[PDB]
């Protein structure tokens, strides 16, 4: 019963993992709040209107992706994302289906144990995940502007409404959310084909990241990627801590190098910081109990002589 939650919660639950985009993340809350209106709503009417489809509109590295998968892991959703892009050959699109069914029976499992020791009616359990999927799945098509200007045909039957065969039985796919994004820099949205663009009512343009904000993305969310550096350095016993000032100077040469060859945004953060903190990971395990400060003046004796040189910075970081 995390369908309840209002679109005001879901802002709020989002926040602690997504930083910033604050656009997407209402859009996203009131299609949810719009499935569970859908329910309170008399027989006839539930099954007659459909999903509020959401087409997301964006670069890389804005998190796009985890404000999808986050959306159906707090609201105990099926989750499934597909990259439109191999599906142009030739193609079984409803893959993406039977992977959703596929999934929701380890979710529904997953919650019918904590509630080797299978005393759980393994019938009635793939029966309530097949119902789960069919009416709380979401699937996230990624990179679907790269299938605008054949593929989009095929995708249509799934988003219209039909009924897919599985290995567990037959599910529906009426009701099933689904978010389709890309960044759309040759294709628009107007170039999807029609039935697409009626059935995608919610439409976001996500923001880009500034240098202020991967300060954010690199400290504030619930296990940041500094905060995932400490717990793993801290198996070895071996204490990390971050200065302010020299957060800040990874994120000065992440958004510099994200300029000089490509910007691939916050994914940039991940060599960033294995590049800089590879002196201290190979000597880990010979340094125990010790306590490590991690200054600017270590940053750029690291990072500062290879950011600066482009050609070397598009192959080691």
């Amino acid at each position: 019963a995390g369908i309840r939650l209002t679109p005001k919660e879901i802002v709020s639950k989002l926040n602690e993992y997504i930083v910033g985009q604050n656009d997407a993340k209402r859009k996203v809350a009131i299609a949810l709040r719009n499935r569970y209106r859908r329910s309170l709503l008399d027989e006839e009417s539930k099954q007659e209107i459909s999903p509020k489809n959401i087409l997301m509109i964006g670069p890389t590295g804005v998190g796009k992706t985890e404000i999808a998968r986050r959306m159906a892991k707090v609201v105990g959703a099926p989750f499934i994302k597909v990259e439109a892009t191999k599906f142009t050959e030739l193609r079984d699109v409803e893959s993406m289906v039977r992977d959703l069914v596929d999934v929701s029976v380890r979710l529904v499992k997953a919650q019918k144990k904590s509630l080797a020791d299978e005393l759980i009616d393994q019938e009635s359990a793939n029966q309530e995940a097949l119902e789960l999927a069919e009416q709380m799945g979401i699937i996230f098509i990624d990179e679907i502007d790269k299938v605008a200007t054949g593929v989009q045909r095929d995708i249509l039957p799934i988003l219209e409404g039909s009924v897919i065969q599985t290995k567990y039985g037959t599910v529906n796919t009426e009701h099933m959310l689904f978010i389709g994004a890309g960044a759309f820099h040759v294709s628009k949205p107007s170039d999807l084909i029609p039935e697409l663009q009626g059935r995608f009512p919610i439409r976001v343009e996500l923001d880009s990241l500034s240098v202020e904000d991967f300060v954010r993305i690199l400290t504030e969310p619930k296990l940041s990627l500094i905060k995932q550096y400490e717990a793993l350095l801290q198996t070895e016993e071996v204490t990390v801590n971050f200065t302010d000032e020299a957060i800040t100077r990874l994120a000065e040469i992440a958004y510099q190098v994200n300029q000089d060859t490509d910007n691939i945004g916050a994914r940039r953060l991940h060599t960033i910081l294995e590049k800089m903190l590879e002196d201290l990971s190979f000597e880990a395990p010979s340094m125990p109990n010790a306590v490590v400060d991690i200054t600017p003046q270590y940053v750029d004796d690291k990072l500062k002589s290879i950011s600066t040189n482009k050609d070397l910075s598009a192959f080691i970081l």
